[PDB]
C-alpha cells in the first residue's frame, strides 16, 4: 500500500519479502511483508489475526488490494538469528535461554490449543525486543499458504503428510541445543543430509522406539543403522533438568513427544525468570 514509507527490507521468505517501514499517516513503524490471491489464503489469514497472544508477533492489518496481499505486522528490534550471532563469544547466559524458552512455549502452548501450527520454527523467525520478551513471528501463514532444513522434524523428512503440533515442539528443541551450545544440532544441506544427521545422533529410528516408522512413505530399509549418543555429549553445559527436557522435546515419535503445555511443568523451570537481554540495535 502506498499508505507505507519503505525503510529498508528486514529479511525475505519464500511467502514474501519483509520490512521495515512506517504508516506514512501514522507514523508508526512496522515490518511490512508483500505475500509472494485464493480466497482460502485471505480466509486463513484473517484467522491469524485473531490468533493474539504476547508471545506471538501481532498481525495488525492484512491488506488485500489491487489483488495483493500485504501484511503489516508489529516491529520488534531484533531476531534470534542476530542475537545469537552476536553472543557467539560468551553464549546467551542461561537464565536468558531459559527466560525465552518458556516463553516460546507459552506461545505454542496457546497457538496449539488453537490447532494452529506453526511449522517453520527457526531462529529468523523468532523476535526480541529490549524488554526480555521473544515473540513467534511468520507462522500460521504455512498452512495458510534457499530455504533451512536444521529444524525439520523427523516425520516430515520421512514423508509423513499430516505431522502435528509435535513439529514445532522438535524445531524449538533444536534451537533450544543451539542457543546453549552455540552450534546447529543438526546442520544439514539436503532432506538426506538432514535425517542422517539426526539419525548419527539420536540413533537410526526403529519400530521399537518409533512404532509404525518403518512404514513412512519415505522410509528405506537400506538407511544405515547408527546407535544414539548421550545427551550429556550433544549439550554438555547443559544441565540434567535441561537435557531430560530436550530429550523429551527430541523424542522421534511425535506422539511421544512432550506437549508445550507439559514442558511449561518441567521442572527445568522452577527457576524460570525473565533477565533484560544485552542488545544492539
Ligand atoms: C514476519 C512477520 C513479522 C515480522 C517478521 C517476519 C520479521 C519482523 C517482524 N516484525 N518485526 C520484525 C523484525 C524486527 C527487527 N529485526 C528483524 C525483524
Amino acid at each position: 500500500m502506498e499508505n507505507f514509507q519503505k525503510v529498508e527490507k528486514i529479511g525475505e521468505g519464500t511467502y514474501g519479502v519483509v520490512y521495515k517501514a512506517r504508516n506514512k499517516l501514522t507514523g508508526e513503524v512496522v515490518a511490512l511483508k508483500k505475500i509472494r490471491v485464493p480466497s482460502t489464503a485471505i480466509r486463513e489469514i484473517s484467522l491469524l489475526k485473531e490468533l493474539n497472544h504476547p508471545n506471538i508477533v501481532k498481525l495488525l492489518d492484512v491488506i488485500h488490494t489491487e489483488n495483493k496481499l500485504y501484511l503489516v505486522f508489529e516491529f520488534l528490534h531484533q531476531d534470534l538469528k542476530k542475537f545469537m550471532d552476536a553472543s557467539a563469544l560468551t553464549g546467551i547466559p542461561l537464565p536468558l535461554i531459559k527466560s525465552y524458552l518458556f516463553q516460546l512455549l507459552q506461545g505454542l502452548a496457546f497457538c496449539h490449543s488453537h490447532r494452529v501450527l506453526h511449522r517453520d520454527l527457526k531462529p529468523q523467525n523468532l523476535l526480541i525486543n529490549t524488554e526480555g520478551a521473544i515473540k513467534l513471528a511468520d507462522f500460521g501463514l504455512a498452512r495458510a499458504f534457499v530455504v533451512t532444513l536444521w529444524y525439520r522434524a523427523p516425520e516430515i523428512l520421512l514423508g509423513c503428510k499430516y505431522y502435528s503440533t509435535a513439529v514445532d515442539i522438535w524445531s524449538l528443541g533444536c534451537i533450544f541445543a543451539e542457543m546453549v551450545t552455540r552450534r546447529a544440532l543438526f546442520p544439514g544441506d539436503s532432506e538426506i543430509d538432514q535425517l542422517f544427521r539426526i539419525f548419527r545422533t539420536l540413533g537410526t529410528p526403529d519400530e521399537v522406539v518409533w512404532p509404525g516408522v518403518t512404514s513412512m512413505p519415505d522410509y528405506k530399509p537400506s538407511f544405515p543403522k547408527w546407535a544414539r549418543q548421550d545427551f550429556s555429549k550433544v549439550v554438555p553445559p547443559l544441565d540434567e533438568d535441561g537435557r531430560s527436557l530436550l530429550s523429551q522435546m527430541l523424542h522421534y515419535d511425535p506422539n511421544k513427544r512432550i506437549s508445550a503445555k507439559a514442558a511449561l511443568a518441567h521442572p527445568f523451570f522452577q527457576d524460570v525468570t525473565k533477565p533484560v537481554p544485552h542488545l544492539r540495535l
